[PDB]
């Protein structure tokens, strides 16, 4: 469907002894390029949506995780995302991380698929909502 | 089987705007957990096996990630370690967080179940390894 | 003058590929004692304090670092941290990261004066208020 | 002197709360800058560096840190890289990081000299190093 690409450079503190990416960063990266994906489809920031309609952001309830070669720093990551299927209250999020070989080939680093909702904080306690039509549109 | 427990304490640092762990930190806290384990089974830190026949560590090739419930700074966080099961090359390592209401009752936090190897690194490429006899034996 | 006490374990994930240490952690560390010494001096969780009168923590506007000698994974660190002095809207607190030699001997690893205030959130904007009488009072 | 200039964008992930970035994260995207600095100096990959004649890299010795103004999530931050002076084994590093505001006004956000070395790891034990003079001619 509807996806977007963001790079992104792996730096030295990204990476640990045995000289790779340490993959919490992954996730890092990830939930990055989650909110790039509804920034650059339309959506105003969350800061904005709390006081709007009190969405406050979308949080990960499930989350499939796999890495496939390794990366280090100064190599560069390109992150597709999409929107893999639309439920009620939660959406699949996919993500493709992959970078460049000198022979100009792209080798598949990592991938994820993430399952996340929009959610409220009525209070102290974090409750999801239906996803909202018009973000549906806007992400279309 | 063997299950190792070890604690966490969430710092603000680790929450985000919405006032919650950001979840990287979670995966975080579970390499920790992952490592702790191994270490409390009688392996000998990496540093060492790698000088001693190579093994640089264990890298993550797979995760299943489950969020059940929200947590935050002051939150004590306890994680239940234990190896699921032995492939032949890979590892299933569980971990289940969960934190403690004042009432004395512990609420599952999130859970996790990720696949891991034994490696090592000839030179600039990472390969698994078979997992070591000795090293099953004393997990046991 | 009145000192906390806390202790943190180095991790893998903590370390660079030069295998110590990577730099922001003390940071993390030091920003975690810091709030631990508030908390451990009986004041509020920021939580609280931003409904009651508020205040939503204590920024810092400056700070002074210095790297003695190396550590890395396993090594568990103590930080001393204490209020070196109260000025108007302003304060100073020190840290004194140290190891532990098997040799029982400690050794200074790393030391920090950082420089914070109690801040409010007028909307977007942050700003420092008078050190509070009362605060300092409990820290006393 | 010689001056480099590279951008970081502000993610959630990289913010508090208290809604403003965490700390840590400068003295990540300042690790960042300064290795960028190298880089793009003409300076080989520590991982080459390594191997040819066993610098490790650039430890932190120590380090003045101001905190100007907020940034948040979304902001995009300008960071200025240089070399103040060259000492014997060490050398300092400026950074200087802003952002702008839509009027096309650029604010300073904060600033930082830290005082590097290049170092080698004899083994277990880090040491430093006579700066390189080809280094320094490099950067110049
Ligand atoms: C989010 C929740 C409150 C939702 O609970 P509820 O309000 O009671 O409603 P629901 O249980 O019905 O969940 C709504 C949907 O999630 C689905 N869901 C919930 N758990 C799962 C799992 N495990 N797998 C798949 N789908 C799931 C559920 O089935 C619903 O789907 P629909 O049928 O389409 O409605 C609760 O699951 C929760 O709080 N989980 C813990 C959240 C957490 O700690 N996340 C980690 C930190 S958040 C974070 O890092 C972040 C970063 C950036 C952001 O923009 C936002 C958040
Ligand atoms: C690790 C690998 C080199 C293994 O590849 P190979 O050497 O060629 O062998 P194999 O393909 O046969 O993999 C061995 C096993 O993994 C299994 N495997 C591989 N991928 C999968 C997936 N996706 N799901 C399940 N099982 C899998 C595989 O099937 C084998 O199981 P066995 O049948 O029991 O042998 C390669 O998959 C790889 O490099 N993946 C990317 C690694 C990566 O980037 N991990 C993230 C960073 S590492 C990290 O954070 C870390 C932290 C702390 C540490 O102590 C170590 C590492
Ligand atoms: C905090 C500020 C708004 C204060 O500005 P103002 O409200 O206008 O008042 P002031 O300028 O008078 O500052 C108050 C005091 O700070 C002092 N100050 C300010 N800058 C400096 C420097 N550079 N050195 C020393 N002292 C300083 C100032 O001189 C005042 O001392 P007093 O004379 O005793 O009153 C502004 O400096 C600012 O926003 N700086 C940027 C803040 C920032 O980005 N910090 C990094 C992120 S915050 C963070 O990580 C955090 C973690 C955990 C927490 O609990 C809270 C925050
Ligand atoms: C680096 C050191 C081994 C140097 O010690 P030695 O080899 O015995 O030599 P020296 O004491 O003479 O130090 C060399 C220079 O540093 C100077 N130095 C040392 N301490 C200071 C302080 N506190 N202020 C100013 N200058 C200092 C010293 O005076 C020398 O300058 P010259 O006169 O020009 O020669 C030792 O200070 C040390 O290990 N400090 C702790 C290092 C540490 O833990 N740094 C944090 C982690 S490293 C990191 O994050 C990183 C990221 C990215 C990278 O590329 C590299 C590293």
């Amino acid at each position: 469907a509807r996806s977007i690409t963001m790079q992104q450079r792996i730096e030295f503190g990204d990476c640990n002894p045995a000289g790779i990416v340490w993959y919490p960063n992954y996730h890092r990266w990830l939930d990055a390029a989650s909110r790039n994906y509804f920034i650059k489809c339309g959506l105003p920031p969350w800061r904005q949506t709390v006081v709007e309609r009190g969405i406050v952001g979308t949080p990960i309830v499930s989350c499939n995780a796999s890495f496939v070669c390794t990366a280090s720093y100064d190599d560069v990551l390109t992150i597709e995302t999409c929107i893999k299927e639309w439920r009620r209250k939660s959406f699949v999020q996919r993500h493709s991380v992959s970078r460049t070989t000198p022979g100009g080939d792209v080798q598949l680093v990592m991938r994820a698929d993430e399952i996340r909702v929009f959610a409220m904080n009525d209070g102290e306690r974090l409750r999801a909502i239906e996803v909202p039509a018009d973000y549906i549109e806007l992400c279309s």
